[PDB]
């Protein structure tokens, strides 16, 4: 099998690929979703499986209150001196003149941990990356933020030596590279190749204008000469290319000296028929967020070249390595008969804990305790998993006995705290327990079934919910028996749960489907979920 | 001397007044400012002094990440059974369909503490208040929030008995009162007077439409009969009344049976000449936020009436009590000679700690360590005090050695994370150390000195900054000798640092003047402030 | 000398080029500016001069009340059967689901007229163009507008035969072409070349995404085969190309059989240093509006190709024709000694008439009578000329005796009714006659000199105003003696008087510099302007 892009589907941006012996890993950014930094593994670049999230406690990552699309930005995973080194960034401010953040280092002998107590490095910019010089010294590169309002904020790439002995950057920031005219110069990575230093950067911003370029210097301090044919990677000029937004790359060499380039990409939904093809920014919506692809690299005259052209291809020649497939990391129907929440589920900002729910209180069920609303950046009893196809069915069943409109529990399709939809069991003064629907659309909240809420008979303990996502549209359905489903008479827009639709400075995640319980009263009412199903068509 | 309103000037909303023997206390809301809940004391209702902030550690109040104008909403302070009882509310969501919050109880035998570990009560609505029934039973009243988008959110007033035996609310919420047509029914307080129950509420919203109404019932569960001449208190119909936004009241009886009413009020700046007087919502700006006034109450046919009329008066007849003046709680010039930061200074969201600064590192100075920007809802090294007059001069001096535009330290005028101005010592590539000016205006950032920044001579170690606030306008000045000041030629709008200007759901604080240090790089550069001056004119 | 683009500088969009014998003409769109349809002439394609505006009276063109960037959209000028044929379009609605408009035909034996009584053709879409088939039949092509809110509005290109005898379109519209994926298919023109029909269209919209593509068919009805290498013309992929927004073209063949392509283009001001180069839509502002350039065309396998690449070049090989430079059509200083207003001045919407001003009431001056404000879409006493360089000085002097703040007269820099600046003589209660300054910025009005207005001494009869435009910035100055000028300490943004900055659906003109008189009172207070200067750095 050749590489079939994207190799990491759905929300999986800013890939940092590393080879450790015969093992390959990719770290991707997770933003407000917890635990932080997804790590996938492969031995062939073709077959991947989700294996770890190093940022697993509040001592690594304390995100309560973080803005949507704050938290963990691009991570940097390397391997040297018998361990993995992970640089991660917690971003606290995502819009306006500043981008307040903090870069940390944690290390581990095994990808699954334990990871060391974080060392706080700096905050001069995001996209910090650690480089292991052949000398044995260590260097951090990061972008350097210029807040001054008359300037572009991306002032270039700073370099500083990291002292392992002192556990701190020494000296002071040195700007080694300013980028090209395309600007938004970020995602720096250094490589020592051909007895030279190569500095690779993302440029243009993570939109349709995204790109990657490389430059080289005899010494680490520069000046760096920019590759003549820049960019290395960009789909900006090819509006019909299956992979869009191609940038934020990392380079890997295989054990036999072949070269590959991991990068992020978006795959927009088709626009309506006849709409102008150059208007991606108006009509091209990516509900699967930014995904990870891998391109093949060839070298010419000491410069790398993306095989098949700079735009990036779907099908890429696999490396000459024995192939190894992986067991699935989830089941189409998760019956919640294990004590460990599946690795494909995340919570918002904070750890899953007994405060939010339990797999042991009622074995064979996930019990969620109703907590704060869908709007809250603090304590949501809400678990979710990524949309990873444009066409899937997902569903659940819930037992819930609300006594007020203050309590609701059900199925969610969720992007951020003001972009979501929810079908749920709640309560009405005249109908008692009811099924209702609420939507949030860039902060406009709607209740389209108002006055047509579905009464739930007292004899119906368990209500089943279903979402059917079919490209641009999705619909919700419910059942009182598990066999016959009734679709709510509304077509919801999948394209609104996308990086390209949501407002604000931070648009960096992707659509999720999940289950939640809300109890504003404070009574922690329990919602018991028998299963969670996710089936791609 | 008579009461001269407002008795608590500048940002001091939602007053909860209580008598404990011969002592009177008012608790006011503090939102994101730390430590939480201001408490002022008096023996005569005329003279007041700031004496305490009970919510002094993160065990009491954990607000990092809280939205602007979230955090501590209206407090309720009562006295019974030999102790003070403080109900307080941490609000986590301040806009949209929900208002996620948590109400807590803490108690103390002395106003200064120690206060007992908080007890979490509920989250069904804000404005929780504890009532001490003459039976010995205790009851909590709060507003009840209805999120449903086709309804008004203020569903009425809920009642539950509070078990002192089990430290919980008993049973389930019971809605005892729905309010009047004026709605936004909040700030409930119960009183037992004339062998029956009085339920007093704020209505209309804390804008120019604000009011207070009272209702009465033979039993605590109602129904309550609304006073005939409602509202009790409102300046809505009197566009030239010196006190505006009159509502959110609490009722006190003196040792000898006289009745008074504390309430919040806003005092707008004069509009430009000739502007339409009924257009308060367009042209009436309150930089001093919501302040606390006291009116006198008389009783007629078992209903209270505000002496002088429902609009509320500036001068009010003092109670027949011996008068007692207090020492000021600040000095016009604070030379940073004491080991504790002045009680009139607050930090944003988090405690003052050695992370933020030190009075001991360099005796005679406040040293602030540069931390996150003025935009950050997390960790600002920024201390500030309320504007408490429309006319004042404030100032400081600072020693700071920035090496990058990433570091700045100086004087601030601040409302929220997107509404502020800052005059500061920073660095420029061509000019070296400079004085610069940045403003934030509902999220639009400007740099009006761009290109005209003031170079600071290497021999000038200390730069003095002053702000001169004159009603609608303020200006910044600087000095290199502490004597001769040069005014930057820009007139800044005081009216934009006001409840009435700022955008968003939360508009509940007031203007502050302060000092800060920012260091985005991460090096915690120290800024040494020799003094802080605040002089009302 | 070679062609040096743009050949028509400043606001000069939607060029329709035609050859009539040895003479070349280009008609360009004028929108709300009157008289309508600029026509420039050349005999070598290198040197151009402004010679006519056919739509010279309200019988041709009645635009009072029209929206900003309504009025005259792309024109089509052809020559056949011993006359010029001009198709023109008066657009009444420029934003929302409809684009109500009317296409007309007028003809003339000489470019300067007289022009024939207009014939109303249709309204099915804008960009109507007349094709003279070798059979002798005439055909109209236009875009066809689809208002339905879930569709792209540009439904394709409609064709109908025009009956010269009956002065109407016959039959019904037939959609002959739907365009490419790039869409916004408009500006259709047909050509009979290689014994077949070539349909050329603009696509992508008149922004940085603009382009032109050609297609060909054995019969006029299609189907049309799109050129393999489409687009023919577009600078979309080349963010540093001097010519941007390249599209809305027309093709001409010279008397020696060479081929050239007139098209519109915008030339953005430089963005601030360090700004992202792909962000033209955020940072690239064109105060000169859309200008006209000419590319050279070569043919390969029956398809045209733009010499030097699809992006369009600044320097283009001139045709093999004798060259003739033209006398200038204005002088650096116009002393208003002539009894007709220079051809480079236009009025808004309505004809210049005695209601607005006079060159004879006070010989040696232009007298403007104070009429409606700078916001009015009806009756402004305001004459203006295009910015045609990024660097120029312009100026005037005025005598004006206002008795109220209701009256003001002076110098303007003007884009549309909510995007302008004005330095003027007006009146204040305490200061008397003053110089003041008002700006309009997408409907936000400001008065930066408030409280610092410049008193005009009673002795001073004449106030001189100057504007100095320097790329991204312009500044105003005044003088009370015509020698010593004082510059107001404000740097105004040239980039805000641009197609790229203004809000709304119509963004199709360019910056002008002018002179005006306003009298809200109703008293028609006269403002006497002695001169109007315009000098470029070039």
């Amino acid at each position: 099998m050749n590489i079939q892009n994207p190799v990491l589907k759905g929300f999986n941006p800013d890939p940092s690929i590393v080879r450790a012996g015969d093992d390959y890993y990719i770290a991707t950014s997770t933003f407000e979703w917890f635990p932080g930094v997804q790590i996938h593994h492969s031995k062939d670049l073709v077959h991947w499986h989700l294996v770890a999230h190093p940022l697993s406690t509040t001592e690594f990552l304390d995100m309560k209150g973080n803005p949507d699309s704050g938290g963990i930005w691009a991570p940097d995973l390397s391997y040297a001196d018998g361990k993995f080194w992970l640089i991660y960034t917690d971003v606290k401010v995502v819009d306006g003149m500043w981008k307040d953040c903090h870069n940390y280092l944690t290390t581990a002998e095994d990808i699954k941990g334990p990871w060391s107590k974080p060392i706080l490095l700096n905050g001069a910019g995001f996209d910090a990356s650690l480089f292991h010089d052949p000398s044995g010294k260590k260097y951090l590169v990061n972008m350097y933020w210029d807040q001054r309002v008359y300037h572009h904020n991306f002032y270039g790439i700073a370099l500083q030596e990291y002292s392992v002995a002192e556990e701190k950057l020494i000296g002071k920031p040195e700007i080694i590279y300013k980028g090209t005219d395309i600007a938004y110069t970020e995602g720096p990575h250094l490589y020592y190749i051909n007895d030279m230093y190569y500095l690779m950067t993302a440029e243009g911003g993570t939109t349709y204008q995204h790109s990657e370029t490389i430059a080289r210097s005899k010494t680490i301090h520069g000046p760096y000469e920019i590759q003549p044919d820049y960019p290395l990677l960009s789909a900006w000029k090819e509006v019909h290319n299956p992979l869009q937004k191609c940038g934020h790359a990392s380079l890997v060499e295989t054990q036999n000296g072949q070269w590959y380039l991991a990068h992020l990409t978006g795959r927009p939904l088709p626009a309506p028929a006849g709409f102008p093809s150059r208007e991606r920014e108006q009509h091209a919506f990516c509900p699967l967020g930014r995904e990870t692809a891998i391109q093949k690299i060839e070298w010419q005259d000491g410069w790398p070249v993306v095989v098949g052209g700079q735009q990036g291809s779907l099908e890429v020649e696999a490396p000459d390595l024995p192939q190894q497939e992986w067991a699935p990391t989830y089941e189409e129907r998760d019956d919640f008969d294990k004590d460990t929440l599946n690795i494909n589920f995340q919570t918002l900002r904070i750890p899953f804990s007994e405060h939010l729910g339990s797999l042991t209180a009622r074995p064979g069920f996930l019990r969620l305790y109703g907590r704060e609303s869908l709007q809250s950046k603090f304590t949501q009893a809400h678990i979710a998993r990524r949309w990873q196809s444009f066409n899937f069915d997902a569903g659940t069943s819930v037992e819930f006995s609300p006594n007020s409109f203050q309590q609701m529990a059900g199925l969610t399709c969720y992007y951020n705290t003001e972009n979501w939809s929810s079908i749920h069991v709640t309560w009405n003064e005249e109908k008692g327990r009811i099924i209702d629907l609420v939507t949030a659309d860039n902060g406009t909240f709607s209740m389209p079934l108002a006055g047509a809420e579905i009464p739930i008979p007292d004899e119906v303990k368990t209500v089943h919910f279903k979402v059917s996502v079919r490209g641009r549209i999705y619909q919700y359905a419910y059942s009182f028996d598990g066999e016959t489903f009734h679709t709510l008479p509304i077509e919801l827009p999948s394209w609104k749960l996308s990086d390209d639709y949501v407002r604000g400075g931070g648009f960096f995640t992707g659509a999720f489907v999940g289950i939640n319980a809300i109890d504003i009263t404070g009574t922690a009412l329990p919602a018991d979920f028998d299963y969670f199903t996710y089936k791609e068509l």
